[PDB]
């Protein structure tokens, strides 16, 4: 919507994770799904986010559902789930609709 990465495939996820390597540029993930009420809340945020921090962060969508592989891979259990991934690797999440959360968590490692 603002400048994410729709995920559809465990190759594109692993392309992107190798992106993220190569650029030195951190990671922000948001899994999602189509029936997750919370998740089409916060959503707007997350785009708007990926504006903001267009150039710093890169900013990528997976819809659980379309792509379970790397759903199950993740572990993850509640929508909506945000993770952070540098260098290959995860090194931080948030898991809920917090709006002042999910700021707080693209400020933090986008200010390095």
């Amino acid at each position: 919507g603002g400048s994410v990465i729709v995920i559809d495939s465990k190759a594109a996820w692993d392309a992107q994770l190798a992106k993220g390597k190569e650029e030195h540029k951190p990671i922000v993930v948001a899994f999602t799904a189509t029936w997750c009420g919370p998740c089409k809340m916060i959503a707007p945020l997350f785009e708007t986010l990926s504006n903001d921090y267009a150039g710093k962060v890169i900013f990528l969508k997976v819809d659980v559902d379309a792509v379970a592989a790397v759903a199950e891979a993740a572990g993850i259990t509640a929508m909506p789930t945000f993770h952070v991934y540098k260098d290959g690797v995860k090194a931080d999440d948030l898991v809920g609709a917090s709006q002042d959360k999910l700021k707080a968590l693209v400020a933090k490692h986008a200010a390095a």
